[PDB]
């Protein structure tokens, strides 16, 4: 029906859709591990501010999918954000796990929608996948498969020190 | 339970966690508001461009929540960001009139919130509320206020060319 | 034959060459929009220098293209540049509607390139296509969308002071 | 019928129509010809850039007389661009040699163009004339038979190191 | 075995593996063509600049491809680096004819790294070989070509002034 | 043979080439401790760095000795440089006892050629070997010993908390 829509399938559209709500929901886990760490009683205030960086940057994710969406001519459907799957995230290890595996997620649902892309012959959705999305998303798992594994070797459950030593020197 | 909490009701933190939602919600209403008109059968540039910056604003205004509920000792549980009322806004002038309703009832939300505060006998969170969130709403609805009158004068529904200047004039 | 051809077949050779006389039609025909709006009678001097700039974009294009047929060691090979559809183009919302479907005209025939590309494995004029091409024809068209909608809303045949505002506003 | 038209004959707009054609032709012959020597198998950089510049002055005088026909009030009729001669042009003498043909050609459209325009008594065609074509014309005509000498001079056709030193030293 | 590791199939590790022992022999073949330029009885500085810029560019893109192993949880396995096909060159064409072929040869390699990649459903690493490897192979077979040519022209075997020619206004 | 040869031994030249061939291999070594240290199960980027480091400065020494090669018209012949006896390095402080002794055997190969230099009554061979080689070799000794010691000290294999710190304090 849109002047400009060329070459745009329907299936497509839902799924950059769905990717726009999967992008805005890692923004809030983001948000919310962000605040779970300026507590009193945990006190880490560079895992806060790292979380709270990648919150900012899943947002601006989710605004460039929509924008993408509104330049084929397709229609932008909101849904709901759902809350996280936890309040409290009990380490900077487990907040670095659960990230990582957040990531990982993305990751596989953008691979699906490449997939899909390719199925439907579309080269632009597919290049602007690639170019913006892609190459993001394997160099954020990297960082935190590489924060995970220094935690862990520090001993970051059991030792605070290692924590507070990772917050400083690390992500400080 | 918590160390540094002193004089902070547990209604208030109930309070401050419903004002924390929507403030989310209605960073979300503004999105949704400033990507219709991005859309190419739209294209009010400026228009998308302001909703934009309101749905910032929206966002900062939530953290700044979340940042005093940590500081009293509180703590913060999310619930689900609901999607919008309406998915097309139909005119700059709907859209406006939309967002002085949402403002109008922010500010609602708002001054229950400071008769709950001074109820129990809060001085810190009534001080915070006057200070960092009366005032902005009043000026945000004596702002949107002038735009809806000044559409409504222009003509702003029927006639298309009052929306383009107002786009270009007031927003630009 | 040539030294440096590898992985080139003949067929992507002509379509490149087909696209390099394609790209030089656009540009003649965005000449001759620019300087139908620098008549005495229409006189819409930033419709022209749209116009004009359109048209050195897609002379640019076509060397671009001649350059890439003389990286991979085809050979160019140059056709008549027919003159235009029209000579006089009534409006700028008629010449604004005829340029999008000359744009969206040139996108098609960029997608059988890269769908011809794909079928004989040669990954890069795919990435050529991609990098330079789609993404540039895909904002081109939203951008003429645009400009066709606030056009119309504006009221652009019927009413002169409609194209002559946004001449102004718009294309100033 | 336009309200400019003063002491404007037909015969001369029709004049100024043909030879914007061919300038468009010209310049389109020039980029032939700056493409060839970008080739693999010639490999000649400062030959291809000097006919890509000529094809771009080309391109400007025609831009500068369609001003022409519509300051006067005449309208302006496009035909097609002929591709040219030749798709290969064997040597940088042999190129050389046919741009100061394809000069002298134009050189002889301007005079007879100069002749119609005195005929008619038209001062202000005839200054247009004098002012911007006929001594940029003589120039170019000079330049290029000072290079068809020097190459000459040095042995262009037969020893290939005239034609890569005439590149470096005097087109580079 | 990697927590990083997804959608990376052993089949695209172990070429990777290869293609990084592929990029570290040519880096070895254009040590061996620059030094063979530094004798006394060869004595072609230029030549030899160029081949020890070739030689760096060549270890750059191996470690590249490492950082890319290692990006995707692959693990990087070394291989010998054999010794280069020849320690005298014998003309400064002769080189120019052998890097050509290498890189050539380098180009088939990479092609049918992209062709696996690709019949693996891997996006991210098609997009890494078109993005980082293909274009700048097919300039650098595009110069190695221009080069010979030129050469050729100038009579570069049998004639040591063509090559100390070329050496001064081409490679200095 | 050469025209510039004068009092250098054919043992000296053979010499020289082994000692060439030895520091390639020590690049090559060190490029291989440099991605071990970049792995997500590693993860130390100061050690990954610092061998990054070494690897070009031994590039740059057997660049230098082919330099000395050319000078004094000797014969430069290249062999194949082996992979390095390792594939993981298991640990900072293993990799740095490794370097140590690969820094060991070329420090007494060096002693071993400038012992022939001087059997052979080669001042100028003798002088470069003092110059160049010998205190680099004898500060790198001395430095990796440092850091050994430090690492040993720290208790760098069971305390990964030790090369979390050594890599912030010392190699960053």
């Amino acid at each position: 029906t849109s002047q400009v829509r060329q070459n745009y399938h329907q299936d497509s559209e839902a799924a950059i859709n769905r990717q726009i709500n999967l992008e805005l929901y890692a923004s809030y886990v983001y948000l919310s591990m962000s605040y779970y760490f300026d507590r009193d009683d945990v006190a880490l205030k560079n895992f806060a501010k790292y979380f709270l960086h990648q919150s900012h940057e899943e947002r601006e994710h989710a605004e460039k999918l929509m924008k993408l969406q509104n330049q084929r001519g397709g229609r932008i459907f909101l849904q709901d954000i759902k809350k996280p799957d936890c309040d409290d995230w009990e380490s900077g290890l487990n907040a670095m796990e659960c990230a990582l595996h957040l990531e990982k997620n993305v990751n596989q649902s953008l691979l699906e929608l490449h997939k899909l892309a390719t199925d439907k012959n579309d080269p632009h959705l597919c290049d602007f996948i690639e170019t913006h999305y892609l190459n993001e998303q394997v160099k954020a798992i990297k960082e935190l498969g590489d924060h995970v594994t220094n935690l862990r070797k520090m001993g970051a459950p059991e030792s605070g020190l290692a924590e507070y030593l990772f917050d400083k020197h690390t992500l400080g």
